[PDB]
């Protein structure tokens, strides 16, 4: 069984109950706010400067190189336009970091330094998210917060390197399944993409809490 469809099967019942989760339930009706929006913007600027930073540190790895996209993928450069636009010129000392977004950042950390062979993980959970869901967000939030079709505000889910995401991700699954592949590292992958999307959940849940 290729990679891609293992984590595709081991994740699509966490995946239900991500994007049903309140945070998202709330997103997807319209009801998101600005002040919800801040927040999980900047928690996901902490967690993606986690996530590349792991990258760059891997690039040349042979367990995670094949996936190297960053002209394609990477969203730091975005996130920090979408920090100035929602935080302003000193947002650098103004978005917040939350526990929850610690904890993910943690994983981070010692998933690309001590298990680099899991990182492929943490990077197809969120990357192809945005890929997917994602899109379906950035479009609700523009109706929702009267965000313009230029874009600012949303630079995170625009990309513009990618003309088309639906076949960018054939082609990532497909590069996945070149990935060096044993029984051991197969299993650990599926099982680190699973408490990848945990891990969302539990930032939604918290942000939510917050909010609330
Ligand atoms: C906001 C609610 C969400 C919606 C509307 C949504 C919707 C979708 C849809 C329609 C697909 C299928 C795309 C395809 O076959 O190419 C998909 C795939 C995916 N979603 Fe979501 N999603 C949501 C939440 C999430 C969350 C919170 C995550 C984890 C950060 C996530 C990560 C993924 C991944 C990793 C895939 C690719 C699965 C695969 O093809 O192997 N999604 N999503």
């Amino acid at each position: 069984q290729d990679l891609s469809e293992a984590l595709k099967e081991a994740t699509k019942e966490v995946h239900i109950r991500a994007e049903n989760s309140e945070f998202m339930r709330n997103f997807q009706k319209g009801q998101v706010s600005r002040e919800g929006f801040k927040l999980v913007m900047a928690s996901l600027y902490h967690i993606y400067t986690a996530l590349e930073e792991e990258i760059e540190r891997n690039k040349q790895n042979p367990v995670y190189a094949p996936l190297y996209f960053p002209e394609e993928l990477h969203r730091r450069a975005a996130l920090e336009q979408d920090m100035a636009f929602w935080y302003g010129p000193h947002w650098q000392e103004a978005i917040p970091y939350t526990p929850a977004t610690q904890h993910y950042v943690k994983r981070l950390h010692e998933v690309g330094g001590t298990h680099p062979e899991l990182l492929v993980a943490h990077a197809y959970t969120r990357y192809l998210g945005d890929l997917s869901g994602g899109q379906v967000l950035k479009k609700i939030a523009q109706k929702a917060m009267a965000l313009p079709s230029s874009g600012e505000g949303l630079a995170f889910f625009t990309f513009p390197s990618i003309d088309n995401p639906t076949k960018f991700k054939q082609l990532y699954r497909a590069r996945m399944n070149t990935l060096e592949m044993t029984p051991e590292v197969k299993h650990r992958v599926t099982e680190e993409a699973k408490t990848a999307f945990l891990l969302n959940i539990e930032l939604f849940e918290e942000l939510q809490a917050l909010l609330t």
